[PDB]
């Protein structure tokens, strides 16, 4: 399908935004390449793609939240710098074949992700654009650096004997910040209502975790053994109905590309 | 020595950190990531850049309630790289004043954990600022300025990094100790009320001042600055710093703008 198509535009139309907000310089250059080597390779702009979304949505135009969702992927760049470090997840390749910090080095790697994060900021609020008043970028940098914050964060509680019969039913309790940020920044950018901007936050937060529910099923804590394959993607599709009613409220005509989204994603 | 400058400099830290203790409570959940925040930022200072930030304040004819959250911040955002700076990928240091650094007691993982959410508390808590009693249009001025401040800290870093009149120590020493001296300066000048002019006449006065720091110290004594000068050519830079940080002040008034030339007056003088 198409969603695919225009999903893959959006996508491209970024990664254009993308290597202009970064370029080749000398000062300082390494870090500015080291920023790239990361920040431009083969991914599916989903976050920032997801801002665009949350703004055309919400009454505005794609280009007005295009260097907030620069920002938002930019902080998922400087975000898995910093997880494929050995003190994080240690991973030596991941899509890449080498890590940034295999590369570069672990001093270089983690200064980029500070550049990056320090950019990503500078271009939300490098005051732009649609001259969109400027008590709004505020917001959207506030909720862009709330992100982050979730992003650091990123069971017991419970317990019972029905005695009919040693039925013992024990409950527990258990990211994806950077998702609902796009979606908020861009609802936002685009002229949200505080209850738009709500909306979209809920929206954000079930496929955040319907994205992981579905990538899990596709294979120390997974998402598989835990309940079943059979539950684990019941439990996906209830997330998606979720994900639907947070869109009523918008406009009927404009609210296809993030129900073909949230379909996108469980329909692997 | 002079007192009730010291007087001045203490009651105004005393100010900052209760400010800052208050911005970064012990609650869980974190609790060892908010832990190791406290840990670096509540740690005794030395707490000029929130001075400097809160006087530039008041000079250019604002409160010392309005500067407040943007001198937590750049506070907030020294310890975030300070932390960074630590770790063994990049000075390596163990210690730090007899006690010992942020990641050999809650590890790297956390330590790097402990840097972001300072840094991303920093930017947070400029923008996040009550008494808007003033127009939100600089405190976006305030938050590019914070930006600058951290490009700078990782232009400097970067350079740090390089094991006859050569002399980049310079470079290295502006971008990394004197910009968040200089960040301090001018977004306490912002939102104080303070012309685009006054503004940089603080950021060059931040800057004197920021050299001067590490040209005596390096004195009261891997290249320092005495080294490359010689001992006595860096005790006169530092007056000619201490003396044309003085002249960026002039065209200010001579009663508010006591502290910052005090400050001056009290590096120098060791």
């Amino acid at each position: 399908f198409k969603f695919m198509s225009y999903m893959v535009n959006k996508a491209k139309s970024v990664n254009k935004a993308l290597e202009e907000a970064v370029p080749l310089r000398e000062p300082e250059l390494k870090i500015r390449e080291a920023m790239r080597y990361t920040l431009l390779s083969d991914g599916k702009r989903v976050r920032p793609m997801l801002c665009l979304a949350a703004c055309e949505l919400v009454g505005g135009q794609e280009s007005t939240a295009m260097s907030a969702a620069c920002a938002i992927e930019m902080l998922h760049a400087s975000s898995l710098i910093l997880d494929d470090l050995p003190c994080m997840d240690n991973d030596s390749l991941r899509r890449g074949k080498p890590t940034n910090h295999i590369v570069f080095g672990e001093s270089i790697a983690i200064l980029a992700s500070q550049a990056l994060i320090a950019l990503a900021v500078q271009k939300t609020t490098s005051s732009t654009f649609a001259d969109v008043p400027p008590e709004r970028i505020l917001k959207t940098v506030q909720e862009m650096v709330k992100a982050v914050e979730g992003l650091v964060a990123g069971a017991g509680e419970g317990m019972r004997f029905d005695s009919d019969t040693g039925l013992e039913h024990l409950e527990f309790i258990h990211t994806a910040a950077l998702l609902e940020a796009a979606a908020v920044m861009g609802a936002i950018m685009g002229g949200g209502s505080d209850e738009e901007i709500e909306r979209l936050r809920s929206y954000a937060r079930c496929i955040g975790l319907m994205f992981q529910v579905v990538d899990d099923v596709l294979d120390k804590l997974t998402y598989p053994r835990l309940m079943g394959v059979e539950k684990s993607k019941e439990y996906a599709e209830r997330l998606n109905i979720e994900a639907r009613e947070h869109l009523l409220g918008f406009d009927i005509d404009k609210v296809a590309p993030l129900v073909s989204l949230a379909d996108y994603i469980v329909n692997r």
